[PDB]
């Protein structure tokens, strides 16, 4: 929950952030 965590991993995880 700092950037995209806070999208991506805050409504489950679809894997996006795993790129950065």
């Amino acid at each position: 929950m700092t950037e995209y965590k806070l999208v991506v991993v805050g409504a489950g995880g679809v894997g996006k952030s795993h790129v950065w």
